[PDB]
């Protein structure tokens, strides 16, 4: 049966949802216009999340109909997952608005990035590369990790974020700015076609500030960045050469003179040399030959929460809508069946 739904004045518009969530109060918008709720089926505190303008064009409509799948289908320990999706429309033809429900993120990394003892740092990149393990094995490559994506508890238990939102924009990464910091060269060059491995990278990029305290390559701007990142792994040999497609992007490397990969032990200094040496495999100028997430869970910095029965995989994901066309009304039909259809987790 249909739940009864109340009306509110929330964040500048009538918030209209369930009985089940009280005390709803607005909560920064990097993930939306969201509400935090008390959910009192669950007991859980929850984030309420209302899409601004969902159907209002066709790249809306399709990132709307984008995000909602994603979220449906991740149901992972280390992922974020979808709790509920609701909407007060009793019919396609009324249908308007989408509301999203999501455990409540208290802190993200930046805030624990506190006296981070090694074995903090084992069992907060061991918890990422868990994750990145099953979302790959769906062939989702996530393009933005970094600190502000990673929701932390107290017990230092971590959830990934950030699935089917628009993509940043040219001057979202301009300049001196965190979101492009954790980016592969490939990517934020427009090297080539670029596949999962560009996610290893923001990997290697957030163990080491784990272990320094510091951001590893906090360029003032795109070519800033590159001259930081080629000091520490060297400039690229031919083989690579060869990889970038971009003959503009091939000719600007080659007029860098020629540097050698630096001594990471003589970097980070102190540092377990198994932390070390898992540094030098995932941060590689040439994506074919990084380290994998599966691999890396097998690395022996992780001897102590390695356990090949206990990091599943992901249900196949079929992402063929990307590649369709659709009117926007198309968009939206598809949306609402997939809103009518959910069943929440047990
Ligand atoms: N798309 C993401 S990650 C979220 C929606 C509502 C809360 S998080
Ligand atoms: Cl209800
Ligand atoms: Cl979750
Ligand atoms: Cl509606
Ligand atoms: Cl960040
Ligand atoms: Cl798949
Ligand atoms: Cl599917
Ligand atoms: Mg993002």
């Amino acid at each position: 049966e249909r739940p009864t739904f109340y009306r509110q004045e929330l964040n500048k518009t009538i918030w209209e949802v369930p009985e089940r969530y009280q005390n709803l109060s607005p909560v920064s918008g990097a993930y939306g216009s969201v509400c935090a709720a008390f959910d009192t089926k669950t007991g859980h505190r929850v984030a309420v999340k209302k899409l601004s303008r969902p159907f209002q064009s066709i790249i809306h409509a399709k990132r709307t109909y984008r995000e909602l799948r994603l979220l449906k289908h991740m149901k992972h320990e280390n992922v974020i997952g979808l709790l509920d999706v609701f909407t007060p429309a009793r019919s396609l033809e009324e249908f308007n608005d989408v509301y999203l429900v999501t455990h409540l993120m208290g802190a993200d990394l930046n805030n624990i990035v506190q006296k981070l003892t090694d074995d903090h740092v084992q069992f907060l990149i061991y918890q990422i590369l868990r994750g990145l393990k099953y979302i790959h094995s769906a062939d989702i490559i996530h393009r933005d990790l970094k600190p502000s994506n990673l929701a932390v508890n107290e017990d230092c238990e971590l959830k990934i974020l950030d699935f089917g939102l628009a993509r940043h924009t040219d001057d979202e990464m301009t300049g001196y700015v965190a979101t492009r910091w954790y980016r592969a060269p490939e990517i934020m060059l427009n090297w080539m076609h670029y596949n999962q491995t560009v996610d290893i990278w923001s990997v290697g990029c957030i163990m080491a500030e784990l272990l320094t305290g510091r951001t590893l390559f906090p360029g003032t701007d795109h070519i800033d960045q590159l001259k930081l990142i080629l000091r520490l792994v060297g400039t690229p040999g031919a083989e690579l050469l060869k990889k970038i497609s971009s003959e503009s992007a091939r000719n600007y490397i080659q007029s860098l003179a020629q540097m050698p990969k630096m001594n990471f032990a003589n970097v980070f200094i102190g540092a377990n040399p198994l932390a070390v040496d898992l540094l030098e495999k995932m941060l590689v100028l040439d994506s074919d030959k990084r380290i994998t997430a599966a691999q890396a869970l097998a690395h022996a910095y992780f001897a102590q929460y390695h356990d090949p029965d206990d990091e599943p995989v992901a249900d196949p994901y079929d992402q063929s809508f990307e590649s369709r066309d659709l009117l926007i009304d198309e968009w939206k039909s598809l949306t609402y069946d997939e809103v009518i259809s959910f069943v929440p987790p047990p």
